């Protein structure tokens, strides 16, 4: 069957991946007792956009649910699936003659049918007529709340849809649940995105020199992933104190610090291949040699990383892993002399959240922060740190998670803790003072839950010895200029 | 005063640039009979956006009119200018404490005042109260039609604005006209963007090898511009027949470059929201064939004829027609066409080979504002109707000059089926050029008192291009 491919050494992704997803969605819907026979799932693809009132185009990236179901890269499409038969129909725009001059060849419907391995292709302007001829009981459309953004999914609409019976409640939780569990075909893509990002991280570690701007390394990473991996979307490079800023690198903070001798670097890179994401973070000394303090903090996060990975298997409650990481960080910070006292009491006082204010990790898939973390019946825990978890679910096979503990020295959180007598007694101010401005360390792996444990997708140097050896290497193997 | 800078060898852009723009806008408004005392210009900045319903952020880029006036990179701002005094006030978001954890330091209002060299800074939620205290006669907001997209500019609005007198007709044509004429400070940025893009084009010409994918060169170009130029925002990379596809869209150009192909690399991007757009064409294998030399030198001739003719007072559509005539003459000189060139022009044959406009205003947007102000009409003829301006040239305008010749099957076939055009085409020679793709040579220029200032600096002659691709230093002169 056909595949998506960007040539060279990039991955061939079979269009069968999307056919399987369509089948899985139908199977799940057929089991839902509220679903009427003759129902048709209706999804609307993304459209091309421009910057404000200008004609400057914005890079088109397909909407994630639509991509999951169809793998279609073209703007302006819709896609429908007959629930009872699984039959798929793609609707493509009927394009003007002038498209041939400006945009490219005008493909036939048959070309798209072959390309996407769908059962039928029609033009978008005929969607009402085509759906009418099929005499559906109900159109199932997508509407629900994303629990990371709080946004409501945009429901499909077309001229004449008001003449149909439309349900916008059933679909969302079902398609979300399908997305939560990755098929073997999806896992092949995620292994590939991890391979490329892992190689690109190694290249950054080999290339970093004191005196460079953070964005110079961002640029190199993106160049590797695009030119060698076909990862066009490679869109957090934080040195020194910036490593404590959790989403550093936005327009408010555009990666323009000069990397200095003595800095810790935290390079968190997210990107995608054919709308399949990966998200990997490496931390390393800018000058290639960990100091004693850097080694201590780094190895504390290595410890929690590997303890969590070693504990993960089906039935494990993700908030328990978050609390495990907190406890280990507190133990290690006490060994370093930053903290003193009973670690049990530190945990009761939520001291771990002072050093790791974000969630331990999140579902990963078509979105970097993937859907389904908080389905109905799964509640967010209203405690420091835990409230930032992007899922409070128990692990099951096929889930793909980031595992991303970190320790940071964040002045406003440290200062709050020092003002609070329940927490201040644990903090040794004179030792802590030396770590003001340290920034932070985060170690982020992508893993898949298996029947008995996990499969680690990421492959980057991780021990102090491995990282120092990587950075000291002479073989960059790719020098642009 | 303060400047924007990305360190290393990147350009320091003084915030004084934006102060000058504010002053020029106020001076223009004061001469406008529709403008009364006590007026305040009110602009709303862009906000951060996300991908569909996800929390995936889209890289924030400031709205162009707001950038032109204020140079502000942060999302969520507003900006106002008292017309009578020129006094500027920037409104910035009042941030949540958690911003400090996730996004970075929460800067004081004083920090922003110093950073942007404005007269006052306030929080966005205080805008109604602050403007009420100034007792303005009228708020002048932005509303108008962009003549390239057809979109209507987004007018500022805030909670409480309905208690003010608002006019949304006066500002747009005036701020557009200010943008049309570049200041010396703006030209310094456009010289820089052209320098970086020109260097990146040279690197692509040096690196390109048969067998590469088009997107490998796109990637290399972007890497140069970002790592060496700080140009984070960068892109038609068309090999073989793809060079005839004018906007070949935002996805990887994934054709394998083949021996004998012509390449057309059209790159547009920006530094601190100031654009450049440069197109270079060259043979993939580094050696022009005779046919490739002929088509290429035809576009080189039109490029240079237009650049030599441009000066204040010239009507831009006349330059488009000059390019068409030169293309037709040269296509006849290579045997593709025969007959009278005067007759070919009368039949609009030039548009078969160049269906797009000769060139466009450039500035904060690649297709910059102000091409078709009130009274300036689009010419309803093939080719000319695609011009993005029909204005007369005046000093301070920045234009692209981008003639091209393409072999586009559906246009050639229309001409062959049209008795008014068919007899000019020699099928026996033309057949050799089917699938050739095309050549475009795009320079960025400033209109000056004496003619033009060429901003772009890339190899252009056949010999210069072959020398570049063979790895010669820039200083080498064939
Ligand atoms: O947003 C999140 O959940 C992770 C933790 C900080 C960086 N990315
Ligand atoms: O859009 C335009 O006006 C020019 C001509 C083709 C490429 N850019
Ligand atoms: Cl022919
Ligand atoms: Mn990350
Ligand atoms: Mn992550
Ligand atoms: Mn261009
Ligand atoms: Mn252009
Ligand atoms: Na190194
Ligand atoms: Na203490
Ligand atoms: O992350
Ligand atoms: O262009």
């Amino acid at each position: 069957g056909p595949s998506f491919w960007l040539g060279n050494e990039t991955l061939k992704v079979p269009l069968a991946l999307f056919a399987l997803n369509r089948q899985r969605l139908c199977e799940r819907l057929r089991k839902n007792p509220a679903v009427q026979a003759g129902s048709i799932v209706v999804l609307q693809g993304g459209e091309e956009t421009q910057r404000y009132c200008t004609d400057t185009g914005v890079l088109f990236r397909q909407e994630s649910f639509f991509h999951w179901a169809f793998g279609v890269t073209e703007p302006g499409c819709y896609g429908v699936i007959d629930v009872d038969t699984g039959k798929s129909t793609l609707f493509v725009p009927r394009l003007p003659a002038s498209h041939a001059t400006w945009m490219g060849k005008i493909h036939s419907k048959e070309h798209f049918k072959e390309k996407y391995a769908v059962d039928d292709v029609q033009y978008v302007d005929e969607i009402a007529s085509v759906l009418t001829s099929q005499k559906p009981s109900v159109l199932l459309t997508l509407r629900g709340v994303n629990t990371d953004s709080g946004s409501v999914c945009r429901e499909a609409s077309f001229d004449g849809i008001s003449k149909f019976e439309v349900n916008n409640t059933i679909l969302h939780p079902e398609i979300v649940e399908c997305r939560v569990f990755k098929t073997d075909m999806e896992l092949e893509v995620l292994r590939y995105t991890n391979k490329i990002f892992s190689e690109a991280h190694r290249e950054v570690m080999k290339a970093v020199k004191v005196g460079m701007k953070e964005y110079e390394l961002e640029s190199l990473f993106e160049h590797y992933c695009y030119s060698r991996g076909g990862m066009r979307h490679s869109s957090i490079c934080g040195s020194g104190e910036n490593s404590a800023v959790l989403h550093y690198g936005h327009a408010g903070a555009p990666n323009d610090r000069t990397i200095q001798n003595g800095d810790m670097c935290l390079f968190d890179m997210g990107g995608e291949y054919y709308c399949f994401a990966s998200d990997i973070t490496c931390s390393f000394p800018a000058n290639g040699k960990f100091t004693a303090d850097q080694k201590a903090v780094y190895e504390a996060v290595l410890r929690s990383s590997r303890a969590v990975m070693g504990a993960m298997k089906p039935g494990v409650w993700w908030p328990d892993m978050h609390r495990l990481a907190d406890r280990i960080h507190l133990e290690e910070l006490a060994h370093m002399g930053i903290l003193s006292g009973s670690v049990d009491a530190m945990v009761q006082a939520h001291l771990g959240a002072v050093f790791m204010p974000h969630g331990l990790g999140h579902f990963l898939g078509i979105d970097v922060h993937d859907v389904g973390g908080y389905p109905e019946g799964v509640e967010r825990i209203d405690e420091p740190g835990l409230r930032s978890l992007r899922t409070a679910r128990h692990l099951q096979p096929g889930m793909v998670l980031t595992v991303e503990p970190g320790i940071y020295f964040i002045d406003h959180l440290l200062d709050e803790a020092l003002a609070d007598p329940a927490r201040a007694s644990f903090l040794n101010r004179e030792v802590l003072q030396r770590f003001r401005g340290f920034g932070g360390v985060r170690i982020e792996e992508d893993v898949v839950v298996t029947d008995s444990g996990i499969e680690l997708l990421t492959c980057v140097p991780r021990t102090v010895e491995e990282i120092e050896a990587c950075m000291a290497g002479c073989d960059k193997a790719f020098t642009p200029f």
